[PDB]
């Protein structure tokens, strides 16, 4: 029923109401999902692009764009609990908001805007619901093909890009050859940066950026060159990928249930195979609450606190919500040694 929102629906009134919060951190993608015949990704990407006049700027037809997004959305596994199209929509919509932050006003080109939103949308496509390390230890075709390096993240790129070639799917058809090679380079860089094994190198570099930042007379970050811009961008996308815990508790509890169920599903495959069970993946032993606090203290808060620095005072509410959600889980509970599970799970790579 009628694609002005690019999707079928029987509650355009409630879909519209919900898309009023398109530009806000508080948008509810679960609701957009429920009012779009579970096409949250197609729906939110279609809204974001009209909102940013991106289809105009890059001469992308509504049909080309809906045809591609639909296909991209088809390539997220609906039987995977967390890494399905709801996640991709969320990260896309979250990048859209981060891009609007006042400290970054007019800092990026339209091409960079396009790349960052596209990267967010494709960053987990065709995710099988198991980790890089799982794929490597079981000798998956994907691990062989990509030499055990950012295996899934290489696959998300191949797939997202491959789908441009489907009939009526080339949303970049009208870019210049130069724009296209620049977009490809930036998206590759951003999607590779969503590999959690890089989290600590990302974060160290973001801290250096923070410590020597410059802001204009207005109050807006001064980003000297390409190198500085793509670095903010790769951090922005990693932040969006890690934004679940900074969202209202109503939303984060749902994201938590989902990733826990996907972790448990990997653990069962590990148990079934006689493998050691990855951290947080053993349903018989996991403790969500304890894990929440550790994950927020060791991974999420250190990052968002640095992003909040970069763009101060813009991200203060984000940081506040994050601290409230942490204390919510903490209250249910009756340091390096303690962080060891996260280190094992994320496999931080030295550089
Ligand atoms: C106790 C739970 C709470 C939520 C959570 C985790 S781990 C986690 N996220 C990740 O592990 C993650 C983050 C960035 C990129 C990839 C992943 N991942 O592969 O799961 C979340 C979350 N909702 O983002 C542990
Ligand atoms: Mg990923
Ligand atoms: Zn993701």
């Amino acid at each position: 029923s009628i694609s002005r929102f690019g999707v079928n629906t029987e509650n355009e009134d409630h879909l519209a109401k919900e898309l009023e919060d398109l530009n806000k951190w508080g948008l509810n993608i679960f609701n957009v999902a429920g009012y779009s015949h579970n096409r949250p990704l197609t729906c939110i990407m279609y809204a974001i692009f009209q909102e940013r006049d991106l289809l105009k700027t890059f001469r992308i037809s509504s049909d080309t764009f809906i045809t591609y997004m639909m296909t991209l959305e088809d390539h997220y596994h609906s039987d995977v609990a967390y890494h399905n199209s709801l996640h991709a929509a969320d990260v896309a919509q979250s990048t859209h908001v981060l891009l609007s932050t006042p400290a970054l006003d007019a800092v990026f080109t339209d091409l960079e805007i396009l790349a960052a939103i596209f990267a967010a949308a494709i960053h987990d496509v065709d995710h099988p619901g198991v980790s890089n390390q799982f794929l490597i230890n079981t000798n998956s075709e994907l691990a062989l093909m990509y030499n055990d390096e950012s295996v899934l993240e290489n696959h998300h790129l191949a797939v997202g890009f491959k789908l441009l070639q489907e009939e009526h799917c080339d949303i970049f058809m009208n870019l210049t050859k130069k724009q296209r090679q620049t977009l490809r380079k930036m998206v590759i860089d951003m999607v590779l940066a969503t590999d959690m094994s890089k989290h600590m190198s990302l974060l160290a570099d973001l801290k250096t950026m923070v410590e020597t930042k410059k802001v204009t007379s207005s109050g807006v970050l001064l980003l000297d060159n390409y190198t500085d811009r793509i670095q903010v961008l790769r951090n922005m996308v990693h932040c969006a990928d890690l934004s679940n815990p900074t969202k209202s508790l109503e939303l984060y509890r749902q994201w938590t249930d989902r990733i826990m169920e996907e972790f448990f599903q990997q653990g069962d495959k590990e148990r079934e195979r006689g493998m050691e069970i990855s951290p947080m993946c053993d349903k018989h032993t996991a403790s969500v609450e304890k894990s929440q606090v550790g994950f927020i203290d060791y991974i999420v808060h250190p990052l968002w606190e640095t992003w909040a620095d970069l763009v101060q005072p813009d991200a203060q509410d984000i940081l506040d919500t994050l601290e409230d959600n942490r204390n919510w889980y903490q209250a249910m509970i009756p340091q390096n040694r303690d962080c060891q599970g996260l280190m094992e799970k994320f496999q931080f790579e030295l550089t």
